[PDB]
RNA sequence: GUCUGAUCAGGCAUUGCCGCGAAGCUACAUCCGCUGGAUUAUGGCUGAACGCCUCUAAGUCAGAAUCCAUGCUAGAACGCGG
């Protein structure tokens, strides 16, 4: 089938072959997105069409997608999605450092479980991850993306993920709270 | 023990006669030794198939000795080639 998407007065869409773009004030995503057949290529002045011809049960799945990630990434361009996690610990007092400063596009967990080491990751695009009020539990994620964006729940949730002792017992562990 | 005439001074000979070191070699001894790339179980991330949902169909990431290259020898098919 065909569905519809627009685009509001201040953001502007521009498909352009597979390669999106959305335009918000907080920056311009781009991915990617084509499947078989369907071409998202059709810009109506406002309303870009996906279309296709055909269906199928894999086939319908990259009919939606498309149409979704195009309303999902002016979500994210204009408002900012907000990806929640908590750092949890038992005893020793697990501690952060943020991406401003010190942190050159990574983030770091030193006193994980009872590190003298660090487990340490990068981080993905232009995320400004809000770490705290004075002091929280909470780290929650903010950024121009939408996928770019809790890739930095990702990039810290596996990186110290409670592997060589126990989740059952030992409590320190950076779990997501909610989607 | 015997010969060189004898004494004597010198030789053969009995495994290097048998008794004790340093050339020449060695240990029971001396010296030395881990770079980048590709990905799996697994966990997530946006989002489906399928009004909700969730790692996969579009889309997109973290990730294992071995894998794989660093380190040393070599008939362009590898000793290059001035």
């Amino acid at each position: 089938t065909e569905q519809q998407i627009e685009v509001p007065e201040g953001v502007t869409v521009s498909i352009k072959s597979r390669i999106v773009k959305v335009v918000g004030p907080r920056g311009t995503l781009t991915k990617n997105l084509k499947h078989i057949d369907v071409t998202f290529t059709k810009v109506n002045n406002q309303l870009i069409k996906v279309a296709v011809h055909n269906g199928g049960r894999k086939h319908v799945a990259a009919l939606r997608t498309v149409k979704s990630l195009v309303d999902n990434m002016i979500t994210g361009v204009t408002k900012g999605y907000k990806y929640k996690m908590r750092y949890v610990y038992a005893h020793f007092p697990i501690n952060v450092n943020i991406v401003e400063k010190d942190g050159a596009k990574f983030i770091e967990v030193r006193n994980f479980l009872g590190d003298k080491k660090i487990r340490n990751v990068p981080v993905r695009d232009g995320v400004t991850i809000e770490f705290s009020t004075n002091v929280k539990d909470e780290i929650v994620l903010s950024g121009n993306s939408v996928e770019d964006v809790s890739q930095n729940a990702a990039d810290l949730q596996q990186i110290c993920r409670v592997r060589n002792k126990d989740i059952r017992k030992f409590l320190d562990g950076i779990y997501v709270s909610h989607k």
